[PDB]
């Protein structure tokens, strides 16, 4: 009646993909998301092998590339100036290929695709207000804003680095540790080197520019530099000093990339955490993607761990919605599915990201 199979919290990229997982297996879904639908949070652009096969299982791995996402297999890594290491993914496995795709584009794929799941019912511009639980601590009513009330037999923290689940439903703090050089991502138009292969330059000095396509006739670059060297550079809006910046240590295979970078005032700031929940559950409450987790952005995965997770969960709650089995035995099973996975990234992006500057060390990282 107003008995749900589950209450999800946060309709970003992961909430949507467990939505419409869910609601194709014929699952009654609920979503609850803060913001408007239209509100655009771009985010994080990869979908590494494992996020595409949960892409692929979705039905929706053609309409990706018919929506300008890109089907890459190589990346060069320079350090100061000079090749690093260059790394063919498909060289050995076919499908070792990964896809530039803007979190946004996939999104809104997704939820084109949720509007036709008669089960699956979207609110935006809804929050959690309240919640009941039963005598054995499970949440048997939640009550949203607007006064709607439901019942739901499972509640997923799909609500990403500040998860409301995460902090109020599961009363669980997170201790911070900020990192000293923050990374930007910045929008540009699209150079012939950028289009050929992905480039990614660091050095001693602890710079970082990573310079990619994205869409059909766009270009991201990403660039991390000590706090308030990066300060200086963004205070430059026309943008020289940046450019000078980035000619010490990006060579002329990407010249016209850095031509490219016209001014600095359309850089976005990329949140940096690190952490991996010692648990993605509790009672009937499970989480995804950034709520149990937040990568180095170093690492490009954020999207897709998040699709990764929801993919995982979407099996689990299909066996404990279909009576297969117990929903504590179905929510640790998804943990111990995901966590190990989710942790060798969290802590291969820290690695990364402290090891910049030491040629050797940062080599060393990529190979392990
Ligand atoms: C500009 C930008 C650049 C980025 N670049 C990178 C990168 O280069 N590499 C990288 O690894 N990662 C990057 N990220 C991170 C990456 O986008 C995320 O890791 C990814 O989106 C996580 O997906 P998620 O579904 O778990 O959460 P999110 O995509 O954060 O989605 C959470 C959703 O929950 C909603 N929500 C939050 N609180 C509530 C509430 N109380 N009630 C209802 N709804 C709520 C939000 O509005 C949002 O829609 C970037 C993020 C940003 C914003």
């Amino acid at each position: 009646d107003n008995h749900i199979d589950v209450l999800i919290n946060g309709c970003g990229i992961g909430g949507a993909m467990l939505a419409y997982l869910l609601g194709r297996q014929g699952h009654r879904v609920v979503v609850v998301e803060q913001a408007r639908r239209e509100r655009a949070i771009n985010g994080a652009d990869l979908l590494k092998p494992a996020g595409i096969r949960v892409v692929e299982a979705a039905g929706l791995l053609a309409e990706v590339t018919r929506r300008g996402g890109r089907v890459r297999h190589e990346l060069e890594v320079y350090h100061d100036g000079e090749l690093l290491r260059y790394f063919n993914y498909s060289s050995v496995d076919a499908r070792g290929y990964f896809i530039l795709m803007p979190c946004e584009s996939l999104r809104r794929l997704v939820l084109e695709k949720i509007d036709g799941e008669a089960t699956v019912e979207m609110l935006f511009e809804t929050r959690i207000e309240a919640v009941q639980r039963d005598e054995r601590h499970a949440i048997d009513q939640v009550r949203l804003n607007d006064g709607r009330v439901l019942r739901p037999r499972v509640v997923v923290g799909a609500d990403g680095i500040a998860s409301y689940v995460r902090r109020r439903l599961l009363d669980i703090d997170v201790e911070r540790r900020p990192y000293p050089s923050p990374m930007l991502v910045g929008t540009f138009a699209l150079a012939p080197c950028v289009a050929e292969r992905n480039r990614l330059y660091v050095d001693s000095q602890g710079g970082l520019a990573y310079f990619y396509p994205i869409g059909f006739d766009r270009a991201r670059l990403v660039v991390s530099f000590p706090r308030e060297e990066a300060r200086e550079l963004m205070a430059d809006t026309r943008g020289e000093s940046l450019r000078r910046r980035l000619q010490r240590f990006v060579g002329d295979e990407s010249a016209e990339a850095i031509a490219a970078v016209t001014g600095t005032s359309r850089f976005k700031g990329i949140p940096i955490g690190y952490l991996n929940l010692d648990r993605y559950w509790a009672d009937n409450v499970a989480m995804l993607g950034d709520a149990i987790h937040n990568v180095h952005p170093i690492t490009g995965q954020g999207m897709n761990l998040a699709i990764e997770d929801a993919s995982a969960l979407a099996d689990a709650l299909d066996l404990a919605l279909r009576d297969a089995c117990a929903l504590e035995d179905a929510l640790a099973g998804y943990q111990a599915e995901r966590f190990p996975v989710n942790q060798a990234i969290v802590s291969y992006g820290h690695a990364l990201a402290t090891s910049l500057e030491d040629r050797q060390r940062f080599a060393g990282v990529f190979d392990t």
